[PDB]
């Protein structure tokens, strides 16, 4: 119906707005574009699903994600993946792993403070409902 697209464009401009108060974050930019196969060659073939903050942007444009739930689905990838590729001690891989865990911090308190409950249940009836 016309109402359920007019949710679900709702989502999208809310979707739209949490990612790019993320991507803005100096301390997200290492999560904000894919990774560079010639500076990192062996990424594409040790992570099998990469995820990253523009792929986000280019699904929420696409129409791939019908709730908030999906969405956070993949802010948790782009933070699992940065913790499974770095697992040392070293400080480079530490600092990587700290900031993959704010982002994934900082985007679920944000839709807890923003965004409102019976609007994801209407999206997730919609979506169950297709
Ligand atoms: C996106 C992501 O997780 C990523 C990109 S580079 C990287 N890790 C390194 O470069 C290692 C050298 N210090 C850690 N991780």
């Amino acid at each position: 119906s016309m109402q359920e697209e007019d949710t679900f464009r709702e989502l999208r401009i809310f979707l739209r707005n949490v990612t790019h108060r993320l991507a803005i974050d100096k301390r997200f930019r290492v999560f904000t574009k894919p990774v560079d196969p010639d500076e990192v060659p062996d990424y594409v073939t040790v992570i099998k699903q990469p995820m990253d903050l523009s792929s986000v942007i280019s699904k929420i444009d696409l129409h791939k994600y019908l709730t908030v739930k999906d969405y956070l689905r993949d802010i948790d990838l782009i933070c699992s993946n940065a913790l499974e590729y770095n697992p040392d001690r070293d400080p480079g891989d530490r600092l990587i792993r700290h900031r993959a865990c704010a982002l994934r911090d900082t985007a679920y308190a944000i839709i807890k403070e923003e965004l409102d409950e019976d609007f994801e249940q209407l999206c997730e009836e919609i979506q169950e409902s297709r």
